[PDB]
């Protein structure tokens, strides 16, 4: 379980969770944490959503809304990604940090 | 885990997690993560339940209970449904969004 | 995982989840998910209790403190009963509404 | 599980969670579920911890910290005591009441 | 599991968890329960983040975010951190105080 990190906003409101294709080899995940609002964040409910696709039909996964008055931070605890997976802002401005655990497996290269 | 969401609203009042007949031959589920207000959803404490029947008694499960001003969205985890399932807002107007991911399984056909 | 649900007030200030005779035979549950304020509830800090008695001494468990303006609604997981078990409002005029699934297990009447 | 509950405040500053000698023979614990305000609480944020020893250096287990305002209950999940525990307030005047279950083993005396 | 909590503040912004040299023999961790803003704490959203390092990039992990208005005290479940790990505030000026409990097991030394 190496440790992960990442920002949506503006800026980047697009972003993915990939591991590299040599490291992609083992089975790789990205166990969250929190989602917690960045200092640039607007006041309003800044959502978090993943993209992927299915059957062709364009999709995402809502991770999380956070408000800087109401809920600022969320335990994103339950959600895990495999990578590649792709990070977009439903709603929103950002920075909203997305935090968690890259679990990632290596081979013995002694 | 295929990936799945929609909404309730006065609009959507009532709608359903169903998998295709041909799909229903496996067991497939819908492990609910989140639900979120969306931004036509009046200040009050809209109710999402489901509907089903037990013994001929007309009966729904309650989901959640979110308002802007103090629960806009809340974490759907633990809750699963088995297909077909009907949604309803027990109280509301919308739009609830409800996220979680269909589980299904896919024989080989090749 | 039948599902059930009941209200605590002044006019049902005290309740109970009781399983039949016939049917107690076999290992019955309450699994509680949810306790949301009902229409009528006053805005003050309703409690939820369950009755029950231990070593002849008087006792209650409490189960949830809710008020509209601040907790209206909260998730009673982990949270689970053995019939009968009585309700009862510690504190507050409700509707307390209690969310749940009764856990029962049917023997094979074909 | 025999079902557990008692306040501190400062007129209870001070509890312990004990189980009696002779039913100190078995594996007995305290598995505690939501802490909550009481009436006569102060508008502050009230803490609730441990008091044990280690090493001779005098140390307590912080459990709950709760506000009217913001937090007047919360839940105390996860959080289990090995008879005896002491219980003091870090912060706060009380009542604080902890919730629980007394998980305990009787042998049989038939 | 024996039970630790330290600090973090202007005056303590860095901190760490390490265990003795002697006792690191053992596999020894620290699993967090709940974090808690301290009297001297601003009115601003501090966060308590972990100091590491990844493949020669400095690196944290952020653990929480607090305020006294909306977000004083969180529940730090599902956190644990391997001796020797960092502490750091990425904002804030404290107290924050992190609670846990130091896993640790001893071998037979009579």
């Amino acid at each position: 379980s190496l440790i992960w990190g990442c920002e949506l906003n503006e800026q980047n409101k697009t972003f993915e969770f990939k591991v590299e294709d040599d490291e992609e080899k083992c089975e790789h995940q990205l166990a969250l944490r929190t989602v917690c609002l960045g200092d640039k964040a607007k006041d309003e409910f800044h959502i978090v959503e993943i993209v992927t696709q299915e059957e062709g039909a364009e999709k995402s996964v809502p991770i999380a809304t956070l408000k800087p008055s109401i809920l600022p931070m969320a335990t994103m605890v339950g959600i895990e990604l495999t990578p590649p997976v792709t990070f977009r802002l439903k709603a929103g401005s950002g920075p909203l940090y997305i935090s968690g655990q890259h679990v990632a497996m290596e081979e013995d290269y002694s």
